[PDB]
């Protein structure tokens, strides 16, 4: 709890240190080992470490518990293949969360070696395959894979309800939301306990389908239980942000004055307080804000919305030079997001006389749906003259 027994070699259980304070992970070590204790308190300490809100502590202190495996402790084998399972899970959950001085493949690389020794003892566990499937979805490849081991915890023994949930995540990255709620409805039946808030998934999946009246019912469950996770409160401003007549004030206060004062490192609520306050005519901050809405994240669906931001923050200003580029990178990082990047691409080949290429962006406009403004844009830019029915 907050003050267990250490076992010693002579009248064992007579000390007691409290985890309020932080101490050392150094000497944890030293006098974990000086005295012979048994296995079982090191994984006891271990989430005593990890509930104070504490992850790197608990992934520190179970690294060097891998040469003290079987010294004298009469056949412990069982607990030092399931403290290596925290050196073989722990890594891939925390290689998506980096920081600024490591890499990736920094954290990609300690997960590879470590599974592999985890499964000489026992192979093919509850966890073990969690691991083969979750290695898949950080290179970005492979999803058969992955959900045909994912399936396999339903074979072997299925005693949580994550056990299941990991299928749905492979069902959503296919374009699979059929799928893929038929089994987060299970997350909420037994609801087991998770601090990321399972329902958030839920309410995730619910965005689609037009399901509006089930994903705010899911996101205020989300906010009653713990109002620390941003996850459930910018989802209601990108369900709000269509109403740009009714519900200025909750849309720019109440879920982007809020989100971001809680969580400032997020380039969703950056990139939407950006585009909230583009129609107020304040550039000063869109342009600082989608600076830092852009170099922390890493997959292409976020960094062609902040170039994009920045390029229309610069058209505006008699600006094109620096915003060309930007609606290059649009265009380049993510072209099958939104018709946005296409337009302005479009809109912008127009400069330097160059309107050959801005057809041929323009052209993918009309392929998702054609707009009242952009059929003034080709016939503007019209290179029809005569004899010339291409155009």
């Amino acid at each position: 709890r907050g003050s267990i027994e250490i076992p010693l070699r002579d009248t064992d259980e007579v000390i007691e240190l409290d985890f309020d304070q932080l101490p050392e992970g150094d000497e944890v070590i030293s006098i974990l080992k000086q005295e012979h204790t048994q296995l079982h308190i090191w994984i006891a300490l271990a989430l005593e470490y990890y509930k104070q809100g504490k992850t790197e502590e608990f992934v520190k202190l179970l690294e060097a518990a891998r040469i003290d495996g079987n010294l004298d402790y009469r056949d412990h084998e069982k607990d030092q293949m399931t403290c290596l399972d925290t050196l073989a899970a722990y890594y891939v959950q925390q290689a998506r969360k980096e920081k600024n001085k490591d890499n990736k493949k920094d954290l990609i690389t300690q997960a590879t070696l470590l599974y592999t020794m985890a499964d000489k003892i026992i192979m093919y566990d509850q966890n073990h395959l969690l691991g083969r499937a979750c290695f898949c979805l950080l290179e970005g490849d492979k999803m058969d894979q992955a959900d045909a081991q994912f399936h396999f915890v339903l074979n072997q023994s299925p005693n949580n309800i994550p056990a299941l949930l990991g299928k749905a995540c492979i069902s959503f990255n296919k374009k699979d939301y059929r799928g893929a709620l038929a089994y987060y409805k299970k997350a909420l039946r037994t609801n087991p306990g998770c601090p990321a808030e399972v329902r958030l998934g839920m309410g995730h999946c619910f965005v689609k389908l037009n399901k509006l009246e089930k994903a705010r019912l899911a996101f205020s469950r989300a906010l009653e239980l713990n109002s620390k996770c941003v996850g459930a409160l910018v989802g209601l401003a990108v369900l709000e942000l269509n109403n740009k007549e009714a519900d200025s004030i909750k849309n720019g206060v109440q879920l982007l004055s809020r989100a971001y004062t809680i969580d400032p490192s997020n380039p969703m609520v950056l990139n939407h307080l950006a585009n909230h306050f583009f129609f107020k005519k304040d550039y000063s901050k869109v342009q600082h804000l989608a600076l830092h809405a852009f170099h922390n994240t890493e997959v292409e669906a976020m960094q062609a919305e902040s170039c994009y931001q920045l390029a229309r923050s610069f058209h505006v200003q008699e600006d094109y030079d620096q915003a060309f580029q930007y609606y290059y990178q649009a265009t380049q990082f993510a072209s099958s997001s939104f018709v946005l990047p296409f337009f302005g691409l479009g809109q912008m080949y127009i400069y330097r006389g160059d309107k050959e290429n801005a057809s041929q962006c323009f052209e993918k406009v009309l392929k998702a749906y054609p707009n009242n403004y952009e059929t003034m844009k080709i016939l503007g830019s019209l290179y029809a003259a005569s004899e010339d029915q291409e155009k």
